[PDB]
Protein backbone atom coordinates (compact mmCIF):
# COMPACT_ATOMS: atom_id res chain seq x y z
CA UNK A 1 0.00 0.00 0.00
CA UNK A 2 2.89 2.69 0.49
CA UNK A 3 4.48 3.68 -2.92
CA UNK A 4 7.80 4.52 -3.20
CA UNK A 5 8.95 7.25 -5.84
CA UNK A 6 11.33 6.79 -8.29
CA UNK A 7 13.58 9.32 -7.02
CA UNK A 8 14.06 7.37 -3.52
CA UNK A 9 16.13 4.59 -4.80
CA UNK A 10 17.22 7.28 -7.86
CA UNK A 11 19.63 9.02 -5.58
CA UNK A 12 20.49 5.90 -3.21
CA UNK A 13 18.23 6.89 -0.39
CA UNK A 14 17.11 3.67 0.48
CA UNK A 15 20.48 2.34 0.25
CA UNK A 16 20.97 4.72 3.44
CA UNK A 17 17.78 4.25 5.24
CA UNK A 18 17.78 0.61 5.05
CA UNK A 19 21.53 1.24 7.49
CA UNK A 20 18.92 2.63 9.75
CA UNK A 21 19.84 6.08 9.11
CA UNK A 22 16.27 8.06 8.60
CA UNK A 23 16.80 12.12 9.01
CA UNK A 24 15.73 11.35 12.82
CA UNK A 25 16.16 14.40 14.79
CA UNK A 26 17.63 16.16 11.98
CA UNK A 27 15.21 20.09 11.86
CA UNK A 28 14.43 20.58 8.09
CA UNK A 29 12.44 24.01 7.80
CA UNK A 30 10.43 23.88 4.45
CA UNK A 31 10.15 27.69 3.10
CA UNK A 32 7.21 27.23 1.02
CA UNK A 33 3.37 27.81 0.83
CA UNK A 34 2.74 25.88 3.98
CA UNK A 35 1.64 22.23 4.23
CA UNK A 36 -1.47 20.71 4.85
CA UNK A 37 -0.38 19.91 8.66
CA UNK A 38 -3.43 16.90 8.90
CA UNK A 39 -2.49 14.53 5.82
CA UNK A 40 -2.03 11.28 7.37
CA UNK A 41 1.15 10.82 5.94
CA UNK A 42 2.83 13.84 6.93
CA UNK A 43 3.90 14.81 10.81
CA UNK A 44 4.73 18.76 11.13
CA UNK A 45 6.02 19.74 14.10
CA UNK A 46 5.79 23.21 14.06
CA UNK A 47 6.48 26.50 11.57
CA UNK A 48 5.63 30.16 11.23
CA UNK A 49 3.70 32.09 8.65
CA UNK A 50 4.93 35.05 7.12
CA UNK A 51 2.06 35.83 4.97
CA UNK A 52 -1.14 37.54 6.02
CA UNK A 53 -4.49 36.08 6.79
CA UNK A 54 -3.14 32.28 6.74
CA UNK A 55 -2.03 30.03 9.42
CA UNK A 56 1.42 27.58 8.74
CA UNK A 57 -0.45 24.35 8.86
CA UNK A 58 -2.48 24.79 5.73
CA UNK A 59 -1.57 24.96 2.57
CA UNK A 60 -4.15 26.47 0.37
CA UNK A 61 -2.00 26.22 -2.79
CA UNK A 62 -0.32 22.16 -2.40
CA UNK A 63 3.10 23.02 -3.93
CA UNK A 64 4.38 22.96 0.01
CA UNK A 65 2.50 20.16 0.90
CA UNK A 66 4.39 18.07 -2.05
CA UNK A 67 7.79 19.31 -1.28
CA UNK A 68 7.20 17.89 2.08
CA UNK A 69 6.51 14.53 1.40
CA UNK A 70 9.82 14.48 -0.65
CA UNK A 71 11.52 15.28 1.91
CA UNK A 72 9.73 13.58 4.96
CA UNK A 73 6.67 11.43 4.12
CA UNK A 74 5.66 8.59 6.96
CA UNK A 75 7.46 5.51 6.40
CA UNK A 76 4.40 3.31 6.86
CA UNK A 77 1.70 1.91 4.91
CA UNK A 78 0.50 4.07 3.31
CA UNK A 79 1.28 6.92 0.67
CA UNK A 80 4.57 7.48 -0.51
CA UNK A 81 7.78 7.58 1.12
CA UNK A 82 10.45 10.24 1.80
CA UNK A 83 13.83 10.68 1.87
CA UNK A 84 14.67 11.37 5.68
CA UNK A 85 11.03 9.59 7.33
CA UNK A 86 12.09 10.40 10.53
CA UNK A 87 12.99 14.13 10.13
CA UNK A 88 11.46 16.75 12.57
CA UNK A 89 9.24 18.84 9.90
CA UNK A 90 9.07 22.18 9.93
CA UNK A 91 6.67 24.90 7.92
CA UNK A 92 7.38 27.78 7.69
CA UNK A 93 4.97 29.46 5.14
CA UNK A 94 6.43 32.27 2.99
CA UNK A 95 4.44 32.41 0.11
CA UNK A 96 1.06 32.63 -0.68
CA UNK A 97 -1.75 30.29 -1.83
CA UNK A 98 -0.81 31.86 -5.28
CA UNK A 99 2.79 30.52 -4.93
CA UNK A 100 4.22 33.83 -4.80
CA UNK A 101 5.70 35.95 -2.29
CA UNK A 102 7.69 38.70 -0.87
CA UNK A 103 11.54 39.08 -0.44
CA UNK A 104 10.68 40.61 3.19
CA UNK A 105 8.41 37.47 3.77
CA UNK A 106 11.36 35.34 2.56
CA UNK A 107 13.94 36.61 4.61
CA UNK A 108 11.89 36.65 7.80
CA UNK A 109 11.40 32.74 7.18
CA UNK A 110 15.22 32.36 6.35
CA UNK A 111 15.92 34.66 9.57
CA UNK A 112 13.02 32.23 11.54
CA UNK A 113 14.71 29.35 10.93
CA UNK A 114 18.35 30.29 11.51
CA UNK A 115 17.27 31.86 15.10
CA UNK A 116 15.09 28.27 15.77
CA UNK A 117 18.36 26.19 15.01
CA UNK A 118 16.93 24.38 12.10
CA UNK A 119 19.66 22.41 10.47
CA UNK A 120 18.38 22.56 6.70
CA UNK A 121 16.61 24.76 5.27
CA UNK A 122 15.10 23.90 1.78
CA UNK A 123 13.60 26.88 -0.93
CA UNK A 124 11.52 25.42 -3.58
CA UNK A 125 11.04 29.04 -4.85
CA UNK A 126 12.94 31.97 -6.26
CA UNK A 127 13.38 35.25 -8.19
CA UNK A 128 14.77 36.85 -11.12
CA UNK A 129 16.64 39.48 -8.73
CA UNK A 130 18.11 38.94 -5.28
CA UNK A 131 18.56 41.65 -2.45
CA UNK A 132 21.30 41.98 0.05
CA UNK A 133 18.87 41.32 2.75
CA UNK A 134 18.24 37.89 1.51
CA UNK A 135 21.99 37.27 0.58
CA UNK A 136 22.78 38.42 4.17
CA UNK A 137 20.39 36.38 5.60
CA UNK A 138 21.15 32.91 3.64
CA UNK A 139 25.07 33.49 4.14
CA UNK A 140 24.49 34.20 7.82
CA UNK A 141 21.89 31.00 8.16
CA UNK A 142 25.43 28.73 6.39
CA UNK A 143 27.78 30.55 8.45
CA UNK A 144 25.53 29.63 11.63
CA UNK A 145 25.92 25.51 10.40
CA UNK A 146 22.58 25.69 8.43
CA UNK A 147 22.66 23.63 5.05
CA UNK A 148 20.84 26.15 2.39
CA UNK A 149 19.35 24.26 -0.43
CA UNK A 150 17.41 25.89 -3.63
CA UNK A 151 15.86 25.04 -6.74
CA UNK A 152 17.96 26.41 -9.53
CA UNK A 153 14.84 27.69 -11.42
CA UNK A 154 12.79 26.24 -14.64
CA UNK A 155 14.10 28.95 -17.49
CA UNK A 156 15.44 25.51 -19.20
CA UNK A 157 18.51 26.64 -21.31
CA UNK A 158 18.97 30.11 -23.25
CA UNK A 159 22.13 29.35 -25.59
CA UNK A 160 25.02 30.38 -23.03
CA UNK A 161 22.70 32.40 -20.83
CA UNK A 162 22.56 31.63 -17.10
CA UNK A 163 19.13 31.31 -16.02
CA UNK A 164 19.67 30.49 -12.29
CA UNK A 165 17.02 32.08 -9.58
CA UNK A 166 17.70 33.85 -6.31
CA UNK A 167 18.56 32.36 -3.88
CA UNK A 168 20.05 29.99 -5.64
CA UNK A 169 22.36 31.66 -7.40
CA UNK A 170 24.41 33.00 -4.04
CA UNK A 171 27.23 30.87 -2.90
CA UNK A 172 26.26 30.14 -0.15
CA UNK A 173 23.23 28.30 -0.96
CA UNK A 174 23.32 24.75 -3.04
CA UNK A 175 21.42 25.36 -6.67
CA UNK A 176 19.56 22.35 -7.54
CA UNK A 177 18.42 21.03 -11.26
CA UNK A 178 16.04 18.35 -12.42
CA UNK A 179 16.40 15.14 -14.32
CA UNK A 180 13.67 12.51 -14.68
CA UNK A 181 13.69 9.10 -14.19
CA UNK A 182 15.90 7.97 -17.43
CA UNK A 183 18.11 10.08 -15.35
CA UNK A 184 18.48 13.23 -17.78
CA UNK A 185 18.44 16.36 -17.82
CA UNK A 186 14.80 17.66 -17.58
CA UNK A 187 14.57 20.41 -20.32
CA UNK A 188 12.93 23.31 -17.97
CA UNK A 189 15.81 22.50 -15.39
CA UNK A 190 17.36 25.83 -15.31
CA UNK A 191 21.48 26.73 -16.47
CA UNK A 192 24.76 28.32 -15.63
CA UNK A 193 27.85 28.49 -13.77
CA UNK A 194 26.11 28.53 -10.35
CA UNK A 195 24.07 24.97 -10.82
CA UNK A 196 25.65 22.65 -8.28
CA UNK A 197 23.88 19.29 -8.22
CA UNK A 198 20.92 17.26 -10.19
CA UNK A 199 17.94 15.51 -8.34
CA UNK A 200 14.99 14.10 -9.88
CA UNK A 201 12.77 16.79 -10.96
CA UNK A 202 10.00 15.48 -13.61
CA UNK A 203 7.17 13.03 -12.68
CA UNK A 204 7.63 13.65 -9.03
CA UNK A 205 4.49 11.76 -7.01
CA UNK A 206 4.12 13.23 -3.31
CA UNK A 207 1.52 14.20 -0.51
CA UNK A 208 -1.06 16.74 -1.94
CA UNK A 209 -3.41 18.63 -0.27
CA UNK A 210 -6.44 17.03 1.17
CA UNK A 211 -5.18 13.71 2.02
CA UNK A 212 -4.01 12.98 -1.62
CA UNK A 213 -0.66 12.42 -4.10
CA UNK A 214 -0.09 13.87 -6.73
CA UNK A 215 2.94 14.60 -9.33
CA UNK A 216 4.40 17.49 -10.31
CA UNK A 217 7.39 18.57 -12.53
CA UNK A 218 9.84 21.38 -11.33
CA UNK A 219 13.17 22.09 -9.84
CA UNK A 220 11.22 22.47 -7.31
CA UNK A 221 10.52 18.59 -7.19
CA UNK A 222 14.27 18.39 -7.03
CA UNK A 223 15.30 20.58 -4.32
CA UNK A 224 13.73 18.74 -1.67
CA UNK A 225 15.72 15.69 -2.82
CA UNK A 226 18.70 17.19 -1.41
CA UNK A 227 17.27 18.53 1.84
CA UNK A 228 16.36 15.28 2.87
CA UNK A 229 19.78 13.73 1.62
CA UNK A 230 21.48 16.30 3.67
CA UNK A 231 19.04 14.98 6.39
CA UNK A 232 20.19 11.79 6.39
CA UNK A 233 23.97 12.36 6.14
CA UNK A 234 23.40 14.43 8.94
CA UNK A 235 21.53 11.49 11.21
CA UNK A 236 24.76 9.50 9.97
CA UNK A 237 27.23 11.77 10.95
CA UNK A 238 26.13 14.48 13.53
CA UNK A 239 29.74 15.89 13.33
CA UNK A 240 29.77 17.50 9.85
CA UNK A 241 29.84 21.06 9.86
CA UNK A 242 27.21 22.54 6.44
CA UNK A 243 29.94 22.80 4.20
CA UNK A 244 31.41 19.31 5.07
CA UNK A 245 27.88 18.12 4.22
CA UNK A 246 27.44 20.06 0.79
CA UNK A 247 30.81 19.12 -0.29
CA UNK A 248 29.97 15.16 0.22
CA UNK A 249 26.75 15.70 -1.81
CA UNK A 250 28.81 17.70 -4.83
CA UNK A 251 32.53 15.56 -4.73
CA UNK A 252 29.96 11.96 -4.87
CA UNK A 253 27.79 13.33 -7.35
CA UNK A 254 27.33 10.64 -10.65
CA UNK A 255 28.91 12.50 -13.32
CA UNK A 256 26.05 13.18 -16.16
CA UNK A 257 27.66 15.73 -18.84
CA UNK A 258 29.05 19.55 -18.62
CA UNK A 259 28.55 21.28 -15.64
CA UNK A 260 26.90 24.21 -17.14
CA UNK A 261 23.93 22.26 -17.40
CA UNK A 262 24.14 18.95 -14.79
CA UNK A 263 26.86 20.87 -11.74
CA UNK A 264 28.61 18.03 -10.46
CA UNK A 265 25.96 15.59 -11.36
CA UNK A 266 23.27 13.18 -10.08
CA UNK A 267 23.64 12.99 -6.32
CA UNK A 268 24.36 9.83 -4.57
CA UNK A 269 23.85 9.45 -1.19
CA UNK A 270 25.27 6.45 -0.41
CA UNK A 271 28.42 7.37 -1.82
CA UNK A 272 28.06 10.92 0.25
CA UNK A 273 27.31 9.61 3.66
CA UNK A 274 30.06 6.85 3.48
Amino acid sequence: AQTVPYGIPLIKADKVQAQGFKGANVKVAVLDTGIQASHPDLNVVGGASFVAGEAYNTDGNGHGTHVAGTVAALDNTTGVLGVAPSVSLYAVKVLNSSGSGSYSGIVSGIEWATTNGMDVINMSLGGASGSTAMKQAVDNAYARGVVVVAAAGNSGNSGSTNTIGYPAKYDSVIAVGAVDSNSNRASFSSVGAELEVMAPGAGVYSTYPTNTYATLNGTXMASPHVAGAAALILSKHPNLSASQVRNRLSSTATYLGSSFYYGKGLINVEAAAQ
